[PDB]
């Protein structure tokens, strides 16, 4: 029986919420909050714990750029922090290989990084790897093949199609096949060996078109798009399928939970969140 968890969020100011929903019975379940609220943060499981990762607190009287990693334990109901980034870093993606947490791009205020960081929960230790080719802020990662995939993303001037990939072996990232579309805040996952894009923002609407990525062709194709247009979307995979969570339509903070089959090529809403945020950091455990 695992739970999809959602991890903070915005609306009208960063959140703290953390809440759980159980895909077989459709409930969801309030946990403990975060104890500093974030938005434009990215969600990990590693052995059983929840992460967060980076983010920012926007508040009505200030905003502070996240370099924060703390770690959630399901069975105690409890927030432990671990060691900080070497940076702060908003609107951040993040991916595992080996029970290990990549920390890529982000912003720092006028900084858009290009940086990556690696953290070691048995250690509780971060060490920069080598940067990506592009700096990339709303940045979609995804692990494919012991690979760790940097999708999409803003890179201080531009709203970018453009993805490339990382080698931890050789440590080393080489550009690959550019989507069809602009994204940059759009929902990146992993479904039967093949990287997903949903939604996002292409620099002038959001988007409700997802395109996968096959890595035999090198190709991305469009598969069908989702009922809502969505930006700073949380997506996950639970049981063969996909679950796209919140985000920003251009006026309003969406509570839509929608599903994607594979099998059948489409999108359904399954739930509501409990309220309507964007830029929430998800996990499945
Ligand atoms: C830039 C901006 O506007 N502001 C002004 C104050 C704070 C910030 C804001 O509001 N951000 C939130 C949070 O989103 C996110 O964490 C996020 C996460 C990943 C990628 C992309 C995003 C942005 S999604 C775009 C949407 C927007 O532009 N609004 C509301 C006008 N911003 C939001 O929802
Ligand atoms: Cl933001
Ligand atoms: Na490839």
């Amino acid at each position: 029986g695992r739970l999809i968890y959602t991890a903070g969020g915005y609306f009208r100011q960063s959140l703290s919420y953390l809440e759980a929903y159980n895909p077989s019975d459709g409930t969801w379940l309030r946990l403990a909050d975060l104890q500093v609220p974030r938005s434009g943060l990215a969600g990990c499981v590693v052995g059983g714990l929840l992460y967060a990762v980076g983010g920012r607190n926007n508040s009505p009287d200030g905003n502070t750029d996240s370099s924060a990693l703390d770690c959630y334990n399901p069975m105690t109901n409890q927030w432990s922090p671990c060691a900080p980034m070497s940076v702060p870093r908003n609107r951040i993606g993040v991916g595992v290989i080996d029970g290990h947490i990549y920390a890529v791009g982000g912003s720092h205020g006028c900084i858009h990084h290009n940086s990556v960081e690696r953290y070691e929960p048995e250690r509780d230790e971060w060490h920069l790897v080598a940067p990506m080719l592009t700096r990339r802020i709303g940045v979609g990662v995804a692990v494919l093949n012991r690979l760790l995939y940097a999708v999409g993303g803003f890179d201080g001037t531009n709203r970018l199609n453009s993805a490339e990939c990382y080698y931890p072996e050789r440590n080393e990232w080489r550009m690959i096949t550019a989507m069809n579309t602009i994204r940059s805040g759009a929902g990146v996952c992993v479904l039967h060996n093949c990287i997903y894009a949903a939604g996002g923002y292409d620099g002038q609407d959001q988007l409700n078109s997802v395109e996968r990525y096959d890595v035999a062709t090198a190709t991305w194709t469009f598969v069908a798009p989702m009922k809502h247009r969505r930006s700073a979307l949380g997506i996950t995979v639970h049981q063969g399928r996909i679950y796209v969570l919140g985000g920003y339509d251009g006026h309003t903070f969406l509570d839509s939970v929608e599903c994607y089959d594979p099998d059948t090529d489409t999108w359904s809403e399954v739930t509501r969140m409990t309220s309507g945020r964007s830029g929430v950091g998800v996990a499945v455990t």
